[PDB]
């Protein structure tokens, strides 16, 4: 059983598949970064409670893009409302910050994740993001703008194990040969290993996104 | 295109398709009503702006659930943000308050939409709710209960007309008490076809949109594609 919220683990489970409208695409750092891919690094504070930190390659694997991620969490409250496992199962919009980091050749991104608590409260879980390049290649610089994001999960009927599917579409909004890699509709895979105040576990994701309308459709299943 | 945004019609455009948990079955009027159907009326106030109200009948015709609304809106200001499409195309989680209207055989419901626009702010819109009985066999009258629901909306990129994709997840929640309550329960055992046709009116200006997709009630779950037809 996981030992917290499937809901906290949603923004660390591939923003390479946000769809950047014509006037923006020149503002794609994630696409811009592939085939070799970017290194994703979170701090996410959870208010009056614990934090992740997040550390993820994200590149292609041939024709599989794939998401690889070690999460540590400390200091979670037993009776908080991430291991009181208190939050709602959904998900709710947010718009993604994105500037441009000229001192690693990337972006850093700023947001503030809002949990609905099942007591009608909400739990804050701040977002710190820096994302560089493994790549030697040019990549892209963005001008400030944003990622806007909906976000539904829901169970499969037919899965046993403890698991999350997802389906999220993502645009960006607020204003490379990379991208060609994005065309159509790319087979995805997401392998996290995780440690949240000494509970370890593991999730392993597989889905595809398709960028040309921003969307994700992944199924996640749990291990510990 | 639409004279209004997409997601103001998102609840007007099918409650027979929350799930209801099993301890819970006995407050699920809308299945209840079912195969005859309910009328279901609103009148959805935006804060600051125009009003809809709407009359819909959602019944059974052959093995499709149809949902057949007419929607009138009027009052709306040229610059808001309905009639000058502010609104982002996405759409927030809320909880559905649903109370027995014993006075009318039926249900009411209380509750209000949130819209975020692109300025960053909110659009309010008070819904109230009211669903009757068509048929004149028993239904069920529901302990207060709510429903949670999450929805996603997006496009098809090789529609031409003015349409909304749509993927919603409801179910019921809040009574904690713990086969089928009601003959219509029956008729959402499998996957049912859904039919949506919206005949509208804002502010002087007609639009119709059909919609048309699946519900699978036993989990929660509506996918459909909503066009323009004038």
């Amino acid at each position: 059983k996981l030992p917290v919220p499937w809901p906290t683990l949603v923004t660390t489970l591939v923003q390479c598949f946000s769809r950047y409208p014509d006037h923006m695409k020149r503002h794609d750092f994630f696409k811009s970064a592939m085939p070799e891919g970017y290194v994703q690094e979170r701090t996410i504070s959870f208010k009056d409670d614990g934090k992740y930190k997040t550390r993820a390659v994200v590149k292609f694997e041939g024709d599989t893009l794939v998401n690889r991620i070690e999460l540590k969490g400390t200091d979670f409250k037993e009776d908080g409302n991430i291991l009181g496992h208190k939050l709602e199962y959904n998900f709710n919009s947010h718009n993604v910050y994105i500037t441009a980091d000229k001192q690693k050749n990337g972006i850093k991104a700023n947001f503030t994740v809002r949990h609905n608590v099942e007591d009608g409260s909400v739990q804050l879980a701040d977002h710190y993001q820096q994302n560089t390049p493994i790549g030697d290649g040019p990549v892209l610089l963005p001008d400030n703008h944003y990622l806007s994001t909906q976000t539904v999960l829901s169970k499969d009927p037919n899965e046993k194990r403890d698991h999350m599917v997802l389906l999220e579409f993502v645009t960006a909004a607020g204003i490379s040969q990379g991208e060609e890699l994005f065309t159509g509709v790319v087979p995805i895979l997401v392998e996290l290993d995780g440690d949240v105040n000494g509970h370890k576990f593991s999730v392993r994701g597989e889905g595809e996104g398709d960028a040309t309308i921003g969307k994700l459709t992944l199924k996640f299943i749990s291990t510990t």
